[PDB]
């Protein structure tokens, strides 16, 4: 249903549109690291999550380092069946290089390019795919100009050459929270977005006046990751500002996934430690974050 009638999605004036050129906001979750926890990413969990939560993209994170795909590139199979049930269950998905320990995306660079051509020859003629080039770009030394938008502009061309227009996600500096500099330097690729990632337990005023800045711009930005924890990915649940958030993506039309679909024993884990890997989740098998991210996509 979703990928039928919104098909295939481009950037129009710094906004995600469908292929009718109307306002689209993709809603959905992340898994956490495929090397993982990959027993959460199947066809039956997927299905679940479309069916009970409502959700309209699924975000594979392919971690590169951390016993990721530079150590085992096996995971990127894992992407592939990601991939693949999101095209069997008409939802978009997003293909995470997920660079964070990596801090410089450059560092496996010559990897990316030969991964990103592999997955858009594989999938280029699906409207399903959005590729994220570089989950989170992070350190003083990595910055937009010298070291993310060059890395970019060596990935990107290799992506088009094989799919010309499915949406390209980039990540910015400080680990996704530096718009502000990629909104006054922006990319020539007409369907780029720049990443923005936010954890609730951080107040958040001044970040979200950084979006509009950036928005006002014309840059478009894709919320690919964002928490109801602190920025470790624990430490509490806030939903209080987590709901500041929601309201303020739904004002300005961001789209969005949740971090993260897991068991681990961590605040933002979606999941208790008893959750099927295949889905059918009962309300004592959520976490409190995984519930209220659930009636987030339900109520919308
Ligand atoms: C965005 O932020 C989340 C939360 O910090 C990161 O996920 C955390 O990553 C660490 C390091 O791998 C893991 O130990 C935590 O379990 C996990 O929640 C995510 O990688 C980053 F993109």
């Amino acid at each position: 249903s979703v990928v039928e009638e919104h098909g295939q999605l481009s950037i129009s004036n710094g906004e995600l549109v469908n292929e009718r050129g109307e306002q689209v906001q993709l809603k959905g979750m992340s898994s956490h690291g495929l090397q993982w926890y990959g027993q959460f990413v199947n066809y039956e969990s997927m299905k679940w999550l479309r069916d009970d939560w409502g959700i309209n993209v699924f975000r594979a994170a392919m971690y590169t380092s951390s016993g990721g795909y530079i150590d085992d590139p096996s995971v990127k199979e894992k992407v592939k069946e990601a991939v693949e049930a999101a095209i069997d269950l008409d939802i978009y998905v997003i293909i995470d290089w997920h660079i964070l320990s990596d801090n410089d995306p450059n560092i496996y660079k010559e990897e990316a390019k030969d991964f990103f051509d592999e997955m858009s020859e594989l999938y280029g003629d699906y409207p399903n795919v959005i590729y994220e080039i570089a989950n989170e770009p992070n350190g003083s030394d990595v910055t937009w100009g010298n070291q993310i938008k060059p890395y970019a502009e060596e990935v990107i061309p290799i992506i088009r050459n094989n799919d010309p227009n499915n949406i390209i996600i980039v990540g910015t500096g400080t680990w996704s929270q530096d718009v502000h500099h990629a909104a006054d330097n922006q990319l020539a690729d007409p369907n780029v977005m720049y990443a923005f990632h936010f954890y609730a337990g951080t107040h958040g005023q001044n970040l979200r006046d950084q979006v509009d800045y950036a928005l006002d711009q014309g840059a478009a930005i894709f919320v690919s990751e964002w928490g109801t924890s602190a920025a470790t990915g624990d430490g509490g649940v806030f939903l209080d500002e987590a709901q500041v958030w929601i309201d303020f993506m739904d004002e300005r039309n961001l789209s969005w996934a949740n971090w993260s679909l897991t068991h681990k024993d961590e605040s933002s884990a979606a999941l208790m430690p008893g959750a099927n890997p295949t889905g059918g989740w009962t309300e004592a098998e959520l976490s409190p974050s995984g519930t209220f991210v659930r009636e987030k996509i339900r109520e919308s």
